[PDB]
């Protein structure tokens, strides 16, 4: 079942129930993962860090921000996460946080937009930021940064000798080409857009990023980004290496999910992601439910809306109608005290290959909730 | 296939291909994992940290050693790992390393024993160690610490107000009862003895350990042991919580492996582990191949032997005979320059329920290698 053409398992790292990282079968998995990930994101290297997306975030911070000044575009809870990483660690020299702003300050609920690009750009040059962190899609607010916004951040941080880190964990199938946009570190995970089991943080790197990872030293043995890149390279060179045990069978499932997506069509999936998001957003606005993300910054894979109902906000009402949603969470952007929301994720090959059904099932549920 | 009685997936954390951590099905998985792990090890709490055994080691160190003096019983590479964690981090006040010693200093190869218990005990009291780290089974040397040795370390560190941390990642089915031995933190993983896929570090805790985790503050957001204990408690209280995404489907496989073991019999498996290890060790000594672990400290789940053959030492000769072994690695204990070894792992339900076959298949291979 597991490694049928392989060797009898007498290593100190596995039993016959798990795929051995030294097997020919896992070597092929790693080579398929690394090549496909580089191609999709246009990256020079792809690093797989056991754990989750957060651990990838932490590996990147700990490798590249030791005694550095950084700037963070905070659009909600998961870009606040950069602050939580840096505050617990106390390893960075400094941190500038540019928070999202409401489009108007009234009692009634107003959507949020990221800090305007001119101000972000100016501040990065004033700061001489070694590293800039920004979420492509912020999961708490449904805010998506445009390709041109990201590019502007890239050029600004490059002009002062720094690198751009983009968190694409909630991007879904909205693929970013790193060289076109000038992104140096791109972070993903297998469980949202890629439709597999959770197991690892994914860190893709540009040439400039690889160069800086090689000339820096991490302060965390387990999450050492340079050491995990060394492991990746042993597989790229036709062999294997060990630092800490990799989630081998879960990574093989991820490789299969990548190829399933590939056979469908990455561009078809990109357009599908947008179609679904727009159609779901329309259903909500049609029922008078307003978006927490301002016009022009509305993410397709995550839709966050305002509510005044606790059973909508905590998700219980949708659960009664047979749907699992995500409870609203704070933004940590100075949002008002009455801030109350609910969240929907529209990730996955099965949703994207049946857009009509995914919308219809959401509609019936929303109708039952509002009835 | 995945959560057939559950809700339609519209959360921001999963697709329909993975088990949602908020589902009733995963709640039951967590409750089975936590109760069975506490029972097996006689622990007050069980914490599951996404990643691997190493990450559990790191979470423990980062929670409990900030500005503390610690003592480490170094028996090989994986207890050197404690030093590697502390050196990269630079968060501990101090570290005393007591390395294993050869039974005699001759040109020919001699086995290794841990530092004698009287000296370990004396040093801990001199040091006033806040934390003592020791490997139950050291994977590089095949050295196993006796239950009475561990107990001695416990009493010594308790007498000066500290806690005992035992790494049981290579213990196999040689179960340790924490209250009997006075162990405060016991670290495991699902992929060696427990016969599942890799995905997480397992940290079991005594009452005194829980009390110290609650009154300390970690320096690493992702591996914060107190924060992962808080997550465990939400499941124990009948709900769920999120810090970073858990490897949900892999943990369900682990729960199933725990129950498979349970149905066979944990004591039957303990005796089986010893039978296999002793029988495999006998086959080696019968062919003149000597053990790297000294008499009385020979581990059953990991057998490390001396060789002068590079094809035995790197494992290629066993691979020719159809077996995957582990290449010999250094100890970092001041071993001689000519130190050359090879390693066998005897982990797993399938080996332990067919001891005759596991020995016989190893014998045929060893015979082919030596022919």
């Amino acid at each position: 079942d597991i490694d049928p053409n392989g060797l009898l398992e007498y290593s100190v790292v596995y039993t016959d129930r798990a795929l051995n990282h030294m097997s020919k079968a896992f070597q092929e998995v790693m080579n398929d993962l690394l090549s496909n990930l580089k191609t999709v994101y246009n990256a020079e290297a792809a690093v797989i860090i056991p754990g989750s997306g957060t651990y990838g975030m932490e590996a990147v911070a700990r490798q590249l921000t030791i005694d550095e000044d950084c700037l963070i575009i905070r659009n909600g809870w998961f870009s606040y996460r950069w602050t939580q990483i840096l505050e617990k660690g106390k390893f960075a020299k400094s941190s500038t946080v540019l928070t999202a702003e409401r489009t108007e300050d009234t009692e009634a609920p107003k959507p949020f937009a990221p800090v305007d690009i001119e101000t972000a750009v100016a501040k990065i040059k004033e700061d001489k930021s070694a590293i800039v962190y920004a979420p492509h899609v912020e999961t708490s607010s449904g805010i998506i940064l445009s390709e041109e916004y990201i590019k502007a951040l890239s050029e600004a941080v490059h002009s002062v000798g720094g690198l751009l880190v983009i968190d694409c964990i909630a991007s879904g199938c909205v693929w970013l080409d790193m060289k076109e946009l000038g992104i140096d570190v791109l972070i993903s995970a297998p469980q949202k857009g890629w439709s597999s089991t959770p197991c690892a943080g994914l860190v893709m790197l540009s040439a400039a990023a690889i160069k800086k990872v090689e000339s820096t030293e991490s302060n965390c043995f387990s999450l050492d980004l340079k050491q995990w890149l060394t492991i990746m390279r042993a597989y790229e060179n036709g062999g294997h290496a060990y630092h800490a045990t990799m989630p081998t069978d879960s990574l093989r499932q991820f490789r299969d999910a990548i190829l399933e997506a590939k056979e469908i069509g990455f561009d078809i999936l990109r357009d599908a992601q947008w179609e679904l998001g727009n159609r779901v957003r329309k259903v909500l606005t049609d029922k008078g439910i307003e978006s927490v993300a301002a016009e022009g910054f509305e993410a397709p894979g995550v839709v966050v809306s305002y509510t005044e109902r606790d059973d909508m906000h905590k998700g219980s009402a949708f659960a009664e109608a047979g749907l699992q949603i995500a409870a609203g969470v704070p933004l940590k952007v100075g949002e008002p005290d009455n801030f109350k929301t609910f969240r929907l994720g529209l990730f996955g090959l099965d949703k994207l290959t049946d857009i009509d059904g995914t919308v219809e099932r959401f509609e019936k549920a929303l109708d039952e909730v509002l009835a």
